[PDB]
């Protein structure tokens, strides 16, 4: 039905970033079998299509990589995903800005960490966003903050 999902890692003061093993293996799982859109940042970032996924990238600026497909536009974006269930939408602060009002689904991992930096994760109104998952972890040997996993629908 083409839903569109965001899915982001947030520190105190919703503020993300690009570059906590826990936190991999629920954005791996999440985003298996499943197209991905993200911004040029997010994929310089990376360097290396996600393995499985179709790789789609919104820029207005033109294509260096053909591993991927790049798009200039929201609409562009999605049509490239094709007739799949789950879109997902994994990074930059303006990519998540541009795909917020047609999402219905988020995944949050909530970081118990400080971090500078003004990339700020939209405001979602509680008014009309449902929480329906919620799991908090403790920081271990492998993960150095306490985390906890959020899945919040559309109301
Ligand atoms: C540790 C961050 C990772 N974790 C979740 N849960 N969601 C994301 N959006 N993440 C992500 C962030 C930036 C880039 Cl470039 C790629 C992935």
């Amino acid at each position: 039905s083409h839903m569109i999902s965001l899915i982001a890692a947030l520190a105190v003061d919703r503020v993300i970033g690009m570059e906590l093993p826990a936190d991999l293996a629920w954005f791996k799982r999440n985003t298996l079998n499943k197209p991905v859109i993200m911004g040029r940042h997010t994929w310089e970032s990376i360097g290396r299509p996600l393995p499985g996924r179709k790789n789609i990238i919104l820029s207005s600026q033109p294509g260096t990589d053909d591993r991927v497909t790049w798009v200039k536009s929201v609409d562009e974006a999605i049509a490239a995903c094709g007739d799949v269930p789950e879109i997902m939408v994994i990074g930059g602060g303006r990519v998540y800005e541009q795909f917020l009002p047609k999402a219905q689904k988020l995944y949050l991992t909530h970081i118990d960490a400080e971090v500078e930096g003004d990339t700020h994760f939209p405001d979602y109104e509680p008014d009309d966003w449902e929480s329906v998952f919620s799991e908090f972890h403790d920081a271990d040997a492998q993960n150095s903050h306490s985390y906890c996993f959020e899945i919040l629908e559309r109301r």
